């Protein structure tokens, strides 16, 4: 099961497998380069992210201790431990197995404990005290906590097998048996019903009350294997919310899954039919592919491509190296230079020649990188440096600069550059000069001007654009050599490639189907001949030698000469015209059919923008890309695509190589094409990685919707999003802070996934706020391409906003403490709760005589016996007691100036202030009742701890629960809440049976209402208002066979 | 960005100003390494040096050259008796 | 142009009430707090 590719060869007995560098065993076998997270993950422990603590257990009269079987005893266990008070607490997944870890997990400690870190998870984790948050930050923390959840949720629950019981309640039933032991504690959480409750006790009582029925697996899959079927229906603890998530993500899987029949069809077609995969396979009743895709989301991965690839050279050199080497080792053909030599069989021309060759150098790189640049036209450009050219224009009666001109006019049609046959026709004409004369219609540009300074279309000149206009007689050589031009100008070609049915095409400025070469094209022949004429750089290499030979004839040019080398000349321009070179017939049929073989297998889709070979007016001039929406208007700023003008990268090559290799071709003399192909492509095939890039890049297209809906949710914007914790405090931040927060949950999301790799860098580059990607492209003439693509809706944001009116319906069961408390020491034998306080005690916001305080009210202060009453805000001096209200953000401005004027007032002062606070978190501290108690330090130390940039959570002392009368000593508290939140308290005082009078908290039987009510249906739901703690799940397993090929002929 | 500390006519009057109308108004840049070939920014200081910069900045805007057309100029200069040459790249911002 | 301080406001004394005494915080302020205070040209004052 450590392969994750496996390929079997029909022509040998030699399978090759791919399988992640993870594993132990890659024997000559291929592995998977991309870094891509493993979405579909099998979950082995319980998927819980909540478990409530009980803070000490309450019982009462009790009927059994052991259930009796014989001399031996069945123990009696509570799934809940009993309390006087217990409260869920947060762990997501905290009783979960899994070999893979989403690593986004969320512990939110005990309310006797501080969960302060998971509020400052976001914006509030630079605090140096473990407690404390910033409150404007508090709206975008949340909406990064919800995000984290549903990234920590993302696996599957596999589906396992089950047991008959022999518990006596359920004896004889089918339990699914959880993994090695705590499997009956795991089956008293998952059937507490099975559990029996003989001793009498709340949660004794509540398991009487529960109906039996309600438990065990619901239903299962008729299908089955031992006790385990595809998919099955239980009864057990769990959380609605992560199940209704987990079945969005297996809605997407179920959309992108993707059938074999296709998958072998897809792979005989990148073959080309060189190799075929077989199918003929056992079923897998649970068998899983997802591979279902859009082109649309490619090419909106392609736009963030080039943004990401921001012009990195770096990364482009080595893509083309690798392809070079697989090039060198996928083509059988061979190249002798050093035959060449033998076949010339050598003052000398041809010595000047071989000396300016140095031929020792062994490297072919330039070659192979020509094509991959051919492959990428639109990004790509060839250039060629001067130097190659003839040195100061070269000379007339050189031979040397001869060999230059030779060797330049070899690989002018070689050249990608559009101006290219212009600069070749000047550097002619630089030659020229004092022998034929070319008119020049432009002063600035001379004859002997250096053709690279003409490198764009608008300085083509008009004598050089008709020949015609050109007198004949004044360069007639010239002339013959454009008429020759035109005549044998290379032609280059279109292949079809790609498959719309799966991987499809993004192309936007070239057809999708289509790939774009400089070189036209030919069918493959075997038996293909060594001379071909008829191939175009064979005929252009006869007619460029035909024509030096006439240039050379007269000698005109190379006066000076004692001897005729014509002759000479002659034979050895014969020689190199007739070479029996199979290069040009490699390129005409072998590189073909290799290039047509890596399309696929090429990671990254090429870039290319249509050919006009001289269609000067429609040559393309740049390539314009928008973040913004066309309507509307913003700031251009530096960037690095202004790195390389040009749209294609330049790229300058060694034209002595190339030339080289062209004239030195030859495959191996027994050598079987489809034969040696076949046996190169089945190993290479099975090292095909572009699963693995397709998924990095769906995942980046969901990324990049779900990103665009948050940034409108949680920013300004004209689009109307629905948020309804805009009360959670936020300031207005600046698309920069909307970015790094941004930045914080991508930095997230990568190591939710594990990613090794990049990931949006080009969307976390900059311009965060970008209303809509477009890109186009202008013709010389002026004509121009624009392509804008439409954006898919992501799954992300529609659980964010169903987890977002979730929140605002449990946030008191959240942990958020909504609204504002009041000051005031209470020392009483009262058990009310900061949270559930006599309301009279504290002065309501509609009462007459409170006091605000303006932001420059008159304050006055006493020293040495001064007394001294602050004017009011109405502007009536009073003195520093009463009821009054304070904004929080005056208070934030001058925290210890207030604390100071009222310290002591809050010490023993009965002035109670009111503190606007609308929403924050709260700290829970247990008390004991029957010894004094005094906040007063402790307020102190909370109110140190409140600052002006931001403040701590509210440190609240509460008692411990009692189900029995107990002895109480005074307690003095100064911090008063304004509402009860003690909705998030499971249960209190289990033992007691009745309560006359005061708080009492039972199992909800909302929370269990299928086990605690037989007439509600099993699926009927109380969301959002009450989420069942236990109910019926379903769990299915599933079986996923990942890149598998059985190579073979074709029928 | 002073406490107001004081009902100061100072005082009221930062209370009045626009809170909004700070920092880098604009940039011509982004890239880490990508200097701005100009920035704007609100901040404390006099128009009319600004403009008078901004002129200056004009009539050295309208005699700046672009290094390609130095190189062919010294070239053609030089007449073939020395040569001189300059790199392939976009304009970095160099005044000439 | 740089402002220059010319009469300075008058503190401190005992009958002012001092839960408010400016001059106790002490802020660095952008511009001089004084009875009496002029702007002045001081060319590249501030400039390096």
């Amino acid at each position: 099961q450590r392969h994750i590719t496996e390929f079997i060869s029909s022509w040998q007995n030699h399978p090759i497998v791919q399988v992640s560098a993870d594993v132990e065993n890659k024997k000559t076998a291929q592995l998977l380069h991309a870094d891509t997270p493993r979405l579909v993950t099998w979950d082995a422990g319980l998927c819980t992210s909540f478990k409530i603590v009980p803070i000490v257990p309450a019982q009462v009269p009790q009927d059994v201790l052991a259930y009796t079987f014989f001399t031996s005893s069945y123990a009696i266990q509570s799934p809940f431990p009993e309390a006087a008070v217990s409260r869920i607490v947060v762990h997501t997944r905290w009783a979960s197995n899994v070999d893979f870890d989403r690593d986004s997990s969320v512990i939110m400690a005990p309310p006797t404990e501080n969960n302060i870190h998971l509020f400052k998870q976001l914006l509030n984790t630079e605090t140096l005290s473990v407690r404390g948050a910033n409150p404007l930050m508090f709206r975008a923390n949340v909406l990064h906590m919800l995000l984290e959840f549903v990234l920590d949720n993302l696996y599957l629950n596999r589906h396992t097998g089950f047991s008959q019981d022999h518990t006596p309640f359920t004896e004889g039933a089918n339990l699914r048996s959880l993994p090695g032991p705590d499997a009956e504690k795991w089956y008293s959480i998952m059937y507490p019903t099975r559990m029996g409750t003989p001793n009498v006790s709340k949660i004794c009582n509540f398991v009487a009350s529960c109906v039996r029925n309600r438990v065990g697996r619901f239903d299962r899959a008729q299908m089955m294997n031992g006790a385990m079927s595809e998919w099955v229906d239980v009864f057990e603890t769990s959380d609605a919310l992560t199940v209704s998530i987990r079945g969005r993500w297996m809605a997407r899987l179920a959309r992108m899954n993707i059938n074999p029949t296709e998958i072998e069809w897809a792979l005989t077609e990148c073959a080309q039919g060189y190799v075929t995969v077989t199918s003929p396979y056992a079923p897998s009743v649970n068998r899983l592919m997802p591979y279902r895709i859009s082109n649309a989301e490619r090419q909106i991965s392609q736009i963030i491509r080039i943004m990401n690839i921001g012009n990195n050279a770096t990364v482009i050199q080595p893509v083309l190296q690798d392809i070079s080497v697989l090039l060198q080792r996928i083509s059988p053909l061979q190249i002798d230079p050093t035959i060449i030599s033998n076949t010339m069989s050598t003052l000398s021309p041809a010595s000047s020649i071989l000396g300016k060759l140095r031929p020792s150098n062994s490297d072919f790189s330039s070659f192979r990188v020509a094509l991959a640049g051919w492959l990428y036209n639109g990004v790509v450009t060839t250039v060629i440096d001067d130097s190659s050219y003839p040195k100061d224009g070269g000379s007339v009666t050189s031979l040397e600069n001869l060999w230059d001109f030779f060797i330049l006019a070899l690989a002018l049609p070689l050249t990608t550059d559009p101006c290219a046959p212009v600069k070749a026709f000047m550097t002619l004409a630089n030659m020229m000069v004092g022998f034929e004369t070319i008119p020049m219609d432009n002063q600035i540009y001379t004859q002997s001007r250096r053709a690279s300074a003409f490198s764009t279309p608008h300085t083509w000149p008009r004598c050089f654009m008709n020949i015609q206009l050109i007198s004949p007689i004044d360069a007639p050589i010239l002339r013959q050599w454009a008429e020759i031009i035109h005549r044998y100008w290379p032609n280059p070609s279109q292949i079809r490639y790609g498959a719309p049915n799966v991987f499809g095409s993004a192309n936007l400025f070239t057809p999708p189907e289509v790939l774009l070469l400089p070189i036209d094209h030919q069918p493959a022949n075997v038996t293909t001949p060594t001379l071909d004429f008829t191939n175009e750089l064979t005929n252009w290499r006869a007619r460029v030698c035909e024509l030096m030979k006439n240039l050379v004839d007269n000698q005109r040019y190379q006066p000076g000469w004692t001897q005729s080398l014509v002759s000479s000349m002659r034979g050895t321009l014969d020689k190199l015209k007739l070479i029996k070179s199979m290069t040009p017939m490699y390129l005409q049929q072998l590189a073909p059919v290799e290039l047509a073989v890596i399309a696929p297998m090429l990671p990254f889709p090429p870039f290319q923008v249509p050919y006009v070979r001289l269609d000067r007016d429609r040559v393309p001039t740049m390539v314009g890309v928008t973040r913004q929406s066309r309507d509307t208007i913003t700031q251009p700023a530096l960037s690095l695509s202004t790195t390389n003008t040009t749209v294609g990268v330049p790229l300058a090559l060694d034209a002595r190589a190339i030339t080289v290799a062209l004239l030195s071709g030859k495959y191996p003399p027994d050598l079987v094409t489809n034969v040696w192909y076949a046996d190169a492509i089945y190993p290479m095939y099975a090292d095909t990685e572009v699963f693995s890039n397709l998924q990095r890049d769906m995942i980046t297209c969901e990324a990049v919707q779900t990103l665009v809906t948050l940034v409108a949710q949680i920013s300004e914007t004209q689009y109307p999003v629905d948020r309804y914790l805009d009360w959670i405090p936020s300031l207005r931040a600046s698309a920069a802070t909307a970015a790094t927060f941004a930045e914080w949950v991508n930095t997230s999301m990568k190591t939710a996934f594990d990613l090794s790799d990049m990931l949006l860098e080009p969307l976390l580059s900059g311009d965060p706020r970008m209303t809509q990607l477009a890109i186009q492209y202008q013709q010389y003439n002026g004509r121009t391409f624009n392509v804008i693509p439409e954006m898919p809706g992501s799954v992300i944001a529609d659980c964010v906003q169903l987890t977002a009116e979730v929140f605002n319906h449990e946030y008191n069961l959240f942990g958020i403490a909504r609204g504002d408390i009041i000051i005031g020491r209470v020392q009483s034998t009262h058990l009310w709760s900061p949270l559930a306080p006599p309301p009279d005690l504290v002065f309501d916001r509609d009462t007459p005589g409170v006091h605000i305080f303006g932001r420059d009210c008159r304050i006055s202060f006493g020293m040495n016996g001064a007394a001294p009453m602050i004017r009011d805000e109405t502007g009536m001096m009073v003195p520093f007691e009463g009821n009054w209200i304070f904004p929080l953000a005056l208070w934030q401005m001058n925290t210890r100036y207030f604390n100071q004027q009222f310290d002591a007032w809050i010490k023993t002062g009965e002035l109670r202030i009111r503190i606007e606070m609308g929403a924050y978190p709260y700290m829970l501290h247990y008390y004991d009742p029957r010894q004094y108690a005094n906040a007063w330090n402790l307020t102190s130390a909370w109110l140190e701890e409140i600052t002006p940039t931001s403040i701590p959570s509210v440190p609240f002392m509460v008692p411990i629960s009692s189900d029995h009368d107990i002895s109480s000593a005074p307690a003095v508290q100064y911090i008063i809440s304004t509402e009860y939140n003690d909705r998030s308290l499971f249960c209190t005082n289990s033992s007691s049976p009745q309560t006359i009078a005061g708080p009492d908290k039972h199992i909800p039987v909302e929370r269990y209402n299928i086990l605690t009510n037989p007439d509600a249906p099993p699926t009927q739901i109380q969301l959002p208002e009450v989420v069942d703690l236990y109910n019926v799940v379903t769990r299915y397993a599933y079986e996923t066979p990942p890149i598998t090929a059985v190579v073979m002929g074709v029928p």
